[PDB]
């Protein structure tokens, strides 16, 4: 299985692992949409240094937190190794039986439901339209957790998603099956596929198609979604030479959920790379809200924890400007015998406190399934 000190990224674009560590890069990504930012300037310096020291085709990999004024968890590895996503899907079980010493919802149901009610109340006012609220599950086991076994189970349960495994500076691992592309850049073209709006999958094909059709006709979820795509369209319109965005979202699936999705396909100029555009977008109203600053204030006032890397982005950038960044969701941080799971939900005036408790619950089940819980 995969050692915990290696980066792993599985995607229809590039799928690869890494080995070694040439240089860690913890510069905050704030203002990274600007080529003149210290983030971009130091990124460029570090790539030039890697090549000067004989690293061919250097890549920058890792995770950027929800709040990009915080330090990043990025690094250049010594080497990288492509693999076939299709072959991995075909190949991908247990090694240990784990006991649960403690399991704690943070916050608990009544508290989260009151948070949702407060956020919904705020979204009824002119000052904010949408706020994404989140919660955690902390689990302590009695034995160190085999992150490599977990990764293989994660892939087998989520063969199609953007599956990642990120070594962290504190010895932990960030692992997840993200369904949400934030920014892919491949030559001059770029894409983004925001997700917002959720309905539970059903085991029967008839009920399942009905859930999807219900989601597409749901005013609440379509509103929750259009607040994301309108904000993104406005920003991207001024930094793209062409941009195609469909008028309506389409249905996509994970193993647990239907989501509404809108693809963005654009062309960018020579000033841009995968991280300038990813930092321009991140976080969208899928993960913070709209307007962004007002939403993050409400998040800070209501969540009894710091998100850190949760709700950030994870992926990679090379020295030519190509890269891929996905939203850090359906994910967990683990270290030794401790695990933290994360899930959020976009709150609007039509949100129900119980409904959003349940929505975040279904989201948490992706990683609960990986652990066998
Ligand atoms: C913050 C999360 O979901 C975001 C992205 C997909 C669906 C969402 C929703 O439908 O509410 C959220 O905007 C999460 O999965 O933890
Ligand atoms: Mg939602």
């Amino acid at each position: 299985t995969l050692a915990p000190n290696r980066f792993f990224f599985m995607s229809p674009y590039r799928s690869f692992t890494t080995s070694g560590c040439f240089a860690r890069f913890d510069e905050p990504a704030v203002n990274g949409d600007s080529p003149d930012s210290p983030f971009q300037q130091k990124l460029a310096a570090l790539f030039a240094d890697a090549k000067a020291q004989g690293i061919k085709n250097p890549v920058m990999v890792g995770a950027i937190p929800f709040d990009p004024r915080q330090p990043s968890s990025l690094y250049i590895p010594e080497s990288w190794q492509s693999f076939s996503r299709q072959e991995k899907q075909a190949s991908a079980t247990r090694s240990q039986s784990l006991n649960v010493v403690e399991r704690q919802a943070i916050p608990e149901q009544t508290t989260f439901e009151q948070m949702v009610a407060r956020a919904a109340a705020l979204t009824a006012t002119p000052q904010v339209d949408k706020v994404v609220l989140s919660r955690l599950i902390d689990i302590t086991t009695d034995a160190a957790i085999d992150s490599g076994v977990l990764l293989e189970r994660l892939i087998a349960q989520n063969p199609v998603s953007y599956n990642f495994h990120v070594p962290l500076a504190d010895g932990g691992v960030l692992l997840g099956a993200s369904p949400e592309l934030l920014l892919r850049k491949d030559g001059e073209r770029f894409s983004s596929i925001p997700l917002a709006g959720s309905a539970r999958r059903q085991p029967d094909e008839v009920l399942d198609r009905e859930a999807g059709n219900r989601l597409l006709a749901s005013e609440k979820d379509r509103h929750e979604h259009e607040l994301v795509t309108q904000a993104m369209k406005e920003v991207l319109r001024e930094r793209s030479s062409e941009l195609h965005v469909p008028s309506s979202p389409q249905l996509i699936t994970t193993p647990t959920l239907w989501h509404l999705a809108t693809p963005f396909e654009g062309k960018a100029n020579s000033q841009e790379n995968a991280l300038t555009l990813a930092c321009l977008l991140h976080p969208t109203p899928a993960l913070s809200g709209f307007p962004h600053q007002a939403a993050t204030q409400v998040i800070a006032e209501l969540e009894p924890f710091d998100r850190e890397l949760f709700g950030g982005i994870v992926g990679w950038c090379d020295s030519e400007g190509n890269g891929e960044w996905v939203v850090t969701i359906r994910c967990a941080k683990l270290r030794e015998n401790q695990v933290r799971l994360f899930a959020g939900a976009g709150i609007v005036p039509a949100s129900s406190p119980l409904g959003e408790w349940r929505e975040t619950g279904v989201k948490l089940s992706t990683m609960l399934n990986v652990f066998g819980l």
